[PDB]
């Protein structure tokens, strides 16, 4: 019993964490089998982060220019090129404990554990969310650009975040493995802020619905709603639109509590206009929202990976 | 920027981690070196936890009554012995995969990495702290005995705790990995019960001065106190008592913020009298209590000028 926020086992991907310095710019980078993915503003000073023109500063660039350190032992960049915004480092040796791997660009609202890292080493391991507005609520000190964001689905590691910057109000924002933002975000020193942020609503009701597999039934009330009636409420406490495909993705965890997902709608819709009295959910005192449906299955039911 | 419940790096542990299955019960081992550490009750059957006499009942299992499986490979067991609520099983062959590994005792108060393993597979990572009643608030469901609490220094890995056991108030109850439990349980079916938890107090004027670092500050006020007049609040609010030891491990992060510890507690002794109303610090409607003044220097810590 209990319920916690748990993030993947980072084992897989440590063995794929990796240092890269060029000039006097030091970040982490991603070793899958003989390439290093990192991001494009390794290349650039601070004074060159106010307007940096990456194509004419990787051209003065060359290969002997990047030094990559897998831990105790460097690695011999053969190749680079620029994708986007990150840098595809071709080393001469494959990484060894490189796993079965894809690269993913996630929708808002999907959960992955960011593996913190600085100098090539990682430091610590937890559980966040890409919020609706594109930024993540991350914990990243100066040096962690290039450390990754990843799920674990089933037997492969599911890359889908590169950290890049942080935005004025203490946010992040970073890009996929291939390059692209997530947002509209750019890797120029600018004043580009985030937008609003909402909550995002399938995940706080999967969240609802890991309370009552654990014995929590307070918030349960004997109304119903539509899906526009809810939508029209929850609009105006800034919560993300609840889709029909949302309702299917709840479909289970429905069936095994036998609460129906517009009943459990009519739930968070008094939530959302009363509040919660003081009272606690799950051991908080507010709607959490980074629980995807799958994410209350995988401890639910103590899902492994192998 | 930004403040997350971190867990250490677990490569090293799942590269530990293997199944062991005696009679009819499985649950996950240790595995270090030539020797795989697990809970003993491995050995009992249900009459038996009733009133188990485990010297007794080590002495009548053989070699092969054991089956220790890393990942789908048996590890032939040589031999066994016992050290206090730990059983030691000797295999022929030895963890390639060992890392640097100690054996520690942690302090009630403190926290650690739990990664959560069934049939020795691992299912995921997460923090928590050692409650002051010697029990911690985890994730566990059956077959999780075995799984191991660790933190990381540099490159060793200081193992801490063995799950072994939940209670009927829904917390769980284990060993340090010499076999002595936490607290004054006993592996063996009979009633016991939890003692009253009490707030660690110096963890959360950690994450307050977490919350200074990160950019909170509608909490503070002009108000002081001494030792002996907030200890007075603290216990009227089920508070731990703070001593001058914990005093001096604010230190450093009293002087990053300017803020004196005693000046914080007079800022903690308002919230307590007054709640939240309404707002949230950290993204919590509620006082953490699982950050230690190690875990906010950890994330907030920059550089301190002289």
């Amino acid at each position: 019993s209990g319920f916690r926020k748990m993030a993947f086992p980072s084992g897989k991907v440590e063995g794929c964490m990796v240092q890269v310095t060029c000039g006097t710019t030091t970040l982490n980078g991603l070793w899958l089998d003989d390439v290093v993915y990192c991001p494009r503003h390794v290349i650039c000073t601070s004074e060159d982060m106010l307007n940096p023109n990456y194509e004419d500063l990787l051209i003065r660039k060359s290969n002997h220019n990047f030094l990559v350190q897998a831990g105790n032992v460097q690695l011999r960049v053969i190749g680079h090129s620029m994708q986007n915004c990150v840098l595809k480092l071709k080393v001469d040796t494959a990484n060894p404990k490189t796993p079965k791997y894809k690269f993913v660009r996630i929708q808002p609202g999907q959960t992955f554990s960011v593996l913190a890292c600085y100098n090539g080493s990682p430091s610590g391991v937890y559980q966040c969310a890409m919020r609706p507005n594109f930024t993540i609520k991350g914990s990243f000190l100066n040096g962690s650009s290039g450390s990754v964001g990843f799920n674990i689905d089933y037997d492969c590691v599911s890359f889908c975040y590169m950290h890049h910057m942080e935005l004025p109000t203490g946010v992040h924002a970073g890009t996929d493995l291939e390059g692209n933002f997530y947002g509209p975000f750019v890797d120029r020193q600018t004043a580009q802020a985030a937008g609003t942020d909402t909550t995002i609503t399938v995940n706080v009701l999967a969240w609802l619905y890991a309370a009552v597999i654990n014995g929590d039934r307070w918030f349960l009330n004997r109304f119903t709603t539509t899906l526009n009636d809810f939508n029209l409420v929850a609009m105006k406490y800034n919560y993300e639109p609840l889709t029909q495909d949302h309702v299917d993705i709840l479909g289970p965890l429905s069936a095994q509590t036998g609460i129906a997902v517009l009943d459990m709608c009519a739930s968070l819709k008094e939530l959302l206009q009363n509040g919660m009295n003081g009272r606690t959910i799950l051991g908080s005192a507010l709607l959490e929202d980074e629980f995807t449906p799958f994410d209350v299955v995988r401890q639910c039911s103590g899902v492994t990976f192998q």
